[PDB]
DNA sequence: TCAAGTAAGCAGTCCGCG
DNA sequence: GCGGACTGCTTAC
């Protein structure tokens, strides 16, 4: 076995490491660590270090940690760069693991874990920790075991013990519904008082401690609050005990306003699920609470309770425990699902960092870049500070408002990564400049050629052609990872279409699911037998053909996350390679080449349908390009096509025999133009969209620039069962409007895509006669509230109060002087609704926190004075009247025009 | 809302616009 | 009432 570190941490002058030996073993050491760093020295000196530049280096070897600190300090008052890596950590993995690191899932301890607090007087104060803690479930990964702590005896009410048996049982016989393959794991143990809970759980963690410790905001309150309390109880140093190394930091943590507190375990790989969620799952989410999410992504249902939940252990103990196990497992589901934790110990350990840094893409980058450069005994420079500084971005087309009928998109395959690597944009590849010109020149190919000897951005800057920069180089690794995960979710995506078809026709029979691997093309022996299923079985295949490429898409996109981040960190003036000249080389070669190829496509379709000056290019944004194929579809039918599918099959012959060559072509020219190290825009059909065949569909429709839908037969290669819509920026797409309004909308879009005006005029007024029946959650707005104590001016709106936060102080001046009530937490997200002249809450709206039923007292008062009208007018008309003003179509009919008769 | 980037939309406030 | 300066929030890349 080859060795894998779990964790690391500097503490003074020593390393702190946790590790897996050869063995298998999880083993600690305490390294006295001598790190070195560098200084130029004179050409005289025969080193074999050298900057990335090619300047000669001697190297600095300290007789501890604190000495090359001290020098870093003395060589900035001296006024000289002190090079290398001054995260000593960073240093001490790559020279301890100077290799690929294959990792071993199996012998890391991840543990997952939600305690329980009961507090009569408001929310219970990570930072003060004065009420008990009354249960903690704590599941690990290496045991596969849930082990409960249950205590028994509070100042708030002395219970019976948990009963494993009723904890199984249905719902509907008294009992909570545990998941039966969970049950078996449960190792419960209850306790006569706290301190013996807490002495026992910090024995438990010595002997199980955790190298990925995660659960759901632990971070920001159970870990704190565990922490706080013991420390409360016992003293520090007890405490202390959560850290392997016996070392805790607070920490702290801004931003603005104001600032948190967290506990750094030392030695522990914090990896708080929430925030795993946030940077992962590319949602946005009107509630980030668990049972939100658990809902969201596993479709199970809201785990239910009378009362509040300061009463819920003296009123129901037995359900209190089971939903503190249920609220770890639901974690690890989502884990299942997406496999953030997976994900996570890929980055980190192909990066040498500490797991937690994968939050960090600068702190991933530096790790990555310096590893590649060590390897060669060059040396990395020191981080500088730089003054931000706004620069430009992608280019974005003003779109013509209008229905568009036939649309095909094309666009560019990791287009920032795909200029880095073709121009050899990298902090050691800056050849120099050349006098730049107007962008539009370049765009018509009128400028003078910038270089015959480098390779340029029409920033102005020109890059080294003999070999390929640490940037490029690194930047490609990363994108070929996420070249072959997304095969695997593009593949698996296509086979579940292919099982949605299947599903048209069972089989009425007794079998099982097949043993496929969905991350490849099904054979033909897999499709026949698929043609020969049950609908258990088909259902079962497609769910399991679905997590394929939920897995697919975790792994790519996240990929796509970090090599976007590097592009972009080029950009933030705390990553050490900070260069605006690179920053700006990458974003402006972007604008030059969506508007390149835009006259390439124009110019190519004009030619092939005998016309001059005629607009194809209808849409672009950064790299995209949206094509009107009206006139492809008109030279043949539609006569003339036997069905849908038929024309699809044409446009995808089109766009792939005709249209790819002629943009690769147009793009190849450019290259020569820019005279690229690599030609690497390679820009691949999208999207084929338009109405069904025979239907009075619209197809799609833009309204502007960031907002439009289209009905789509087929994506990157993936032909549907049934058309899917892709609706981009529309109120459908925000978080913001209301979840019943979201649906509605979509309807309408889809109506008024596939179906017709007069289909949209029916939709629309059958919701606008029954929308005040829908649940006041269901068509509630929803807003983030940052700057509530702001505004506030003291307690109602001071000037120019955002409406949120209006309804905010509304509902702080109804809950006034309640406990018990819930609190709107500052930066979370609120749940917002009009309320109607004359109401007893003397506002004309009214906010509370999300995912949740505002309080009884009150509810009761909303919901009669919820104002149905303007909620309507707002959510739903105004964004639906853009929608068919853009597409020129009525919502209302209108004329009529006979009219009578 | 600690954690790579810019572009650009719409809601609402405030206030002009004879 | 609408739009523009401005803040707040949110999304498309
Ligand atoms: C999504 C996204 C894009 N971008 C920039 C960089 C991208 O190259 C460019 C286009 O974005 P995308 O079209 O979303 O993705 P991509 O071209 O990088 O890769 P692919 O299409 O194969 O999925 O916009 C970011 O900087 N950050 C982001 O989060
Ligand atoms: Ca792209
Ligand atoms: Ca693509
Ligand atoms: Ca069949
Ligand atoms: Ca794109
Ligand atoms: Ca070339
Ligand atoms: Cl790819």
């Amino acid at each position: 076995m080859k060795e894998f570190y779990l964790t690391v941490e500097q503490i003074g002058d020593s390393i702190f490491e946790r590790y897996i030996d050869s063995n298998g073993r999880e083993r600690t050491r305490e390294v006295e660590y001598k790190p070195s760093l560098f200084a130029h020295c004179p050409e005289s000196q025969a080193t074999k270090y050298f900057d990335i530049y090619g300047k000669p280096c001697t190297r600095k070897l300290f007789a501890n940690m604190r000495d090359a600190s001290q020098w870093i300090k003395r060589m900035e008052d001296i006024g000289l760069e002190a090079l290398g890596m001054d995260d000593f950590k960073l240093a001490y993995l790559s020279d301890t693991y100077n290799y690929e690191i294959k990792y071993d899932h199996t012998k890391i301890r991840v543990a997952n874990f939600d305690i329980e607090v009961t507090s009569p007087d408001g929310f219970p104060e990570p930072s003060q920790a004065k009420h008990p803690i009354d249960a903690i479930t704590h599941y690990d990964s290496i045991d596969d075991r849930f082990y409960v702590f249950d205590l028994l005896n509070s100042p708030y009410g002395n219970v019976e013990e948990w009963s494993i048996e009723i904890a199984a049982k249905l719902q509907e016989q008294g009992g909570d519904e545990v998941p039966s393959e969970i049950i078996d794991k449960i190792i419960y143990m209850p306790f006569d008082n706290e301190k013996e809970l807490l002495m026992e759980y910090l024995n438990f963690w010595q002997q199980k401690t955790p190298v990925i410790l995660t659960g759901w905001n632990v971070e920001s309150f159970d870990i704190p609050y565990v922490y706080n309390r013991i420390k409360n109880i016992f003293g520090e140093s007890t405490a202390k005990r959560l850290s392997p190394h016996r070392k805790t930091r607070v920490k702290v943590i801004e931003n603005m306003y104001g600032s948190r507190e967290i506990i750094t375990l030392f030695g522990i790989s914090v990896l708080d699920y929430i925030d795993l969620y946030k940077k992962f799952s590319f949602t946005n989410q009107p509630s980030y609470s668990l049972d939100y999410i658990s809902e969201f992504e596993l479709n199970v249902g809201k785990l239910k309770y009378d009362g509040p939940i300061s009463k819920l252990r003296e009123s129901n103990h037995q359900r209190y425990i089971s939903y503190n196990i249920i609220d770890v497992y639901r974690v690890l589901q989502i884990d299942a699902k997406r496999q953030f934790i997976n994900l996570s110990l890929d980055m980190g350990y192909y990066a040498k960092i500490q797991i937690q840094s994968v939050f960090s893409p600068i702190k991933t980058w530096d790790a990555i870049i310096f590893n590649s450069l060590k390897e060669q005994n060059k040396v990395i420079p020191q981080g500088r500070s730089h003054p931000v500084q706004p620069y430009p971005g992608a280019f974005v087309k003003e779109p013509i408002p209008n229905r568009y009928k036939y649309v095909m998109s094309f666009d560019l395959t990791s287009l920032y990564p795909s200029i880095i690597r073709q121009v050899n944009i990298s902090p050691e590849t800056i050849a120099g400049t050349f006098k730049v010109a107007p962008l539009h020149d370049y765009i018509n190919a009128v400028a003078e050629r910038p270089s015959d000897v480098y390779s340029c951005s029409p920033n102005g800057m020109m890059y080294y052609k003999d070999r390929d920069g640490v940037v490029p180089t690194e930047i490609t690794k990363v994108f070929n990872q996420r070249k072959e995960h997304k095969g695997y979710m593009l593949a698996a995506q296509r086979n579940g279409e292919i099982i949605k078809e299947a599903l048209h026709n069972p089989n009425l029979s007794v079998d099982e699911p097949l043993d496929v691997d969905y991350r490849f093309d099904f054979s033909d022996e897999i499709k026949e037998k698929i043609k020969k299923l049950s609908a258990k079985s088909l259902n079962e295949m497609l769910f399991r053909a679905q997590r394929t490429e939920v897995a697919g898409m975790t792994a790519q996109i996240n990929r796509k996350a970090l090599i976007n981040g590097l592009a972009g960190a080029l950009g933030n003036v705390w990553f050490r390679y900070y260069d605006l000249r690179n920053a700006t080389a990458i974003t402006t070669f972007g604008q030059m080449a969506l508007q390149w190829i835009e006259r390439k496509v124009n110019e190519y379709l004009n030619e092939v349908c005998g016309t001059e000056g005629e607009a194809f290019v209808l849409y672009g944004d950064t790299d995209s390009i949206y094509v009107s194929a009206d006139k492809i579809i008109d030279k043949v039918g539609e006569s003339k096509f036997r069905d849908t599918n038929h024309w699809v099959d044409f446009l995808d012959k089109f766009a792939r025999e005709r249209m790819e060559p002629a943009i690769d072509r147009g793009f190849r020219e450019m290259c020569e133009y820019m005279n690229n190290k690599q030609h690497l825009m390679f820009m691949d059909r999208e999207a084929i969209a338009g109405p069904p065949l025979g239907s009075k569909g619209i197809g799609g429709f833009w309204t502007g620039k960031k907002r439009y839908a289209l009905n789509v037969w087929d994506m990157e290669g993936t032909r549907y069962a049934e058309p899917k819509l892709k609706i981009m920026g529309l109120e459908t797409q925000k978080s913001s409007t209301p979840k019943a309004v979201q649906k509605a909308l979509k309807e309408c879009i889809r109506r008024m895509l596939q179906e017709g005006e007069e289909s949209l005029q029916e939709y629309f007024k059958e919701f606008e006669k029954e929308f005040r029946q829908l649940n006041y959650i269901s068509i509630a707005s929803v807003s983030s509230a940052n700057n509530i104590a702001k505004y506030d001016v003291g307690g109602f709106p001071g000037p120019k109060c955002p409406f949120h936060i209006r309804g905010i102080l509304t509902y702080n001046r109804a809950i006034k002087g309640n406990i018990d009530a819930p609190q709107v937490v500052e930066g979370e997200k609120v749940y917002v609704l009009p309320l109607r002249e004359g109401n007893p809450f003397g506002d004309k709206c009214i906010a509370w926190p999300s995912g949740t039923e505002i309080t009884d007292l009150i509810k009761d008062d909303v919901l009669h004075w919820m104002d149905y009208t303007v909620l309507l007018e707002k959510t739903f008309i105004k964004p639906l009247e853009g929608f068919t003003s853009a597409a020129k179509l009525d919502y209302e009919k209108k004329a009529s025009l006979f009219d009578m008769f």
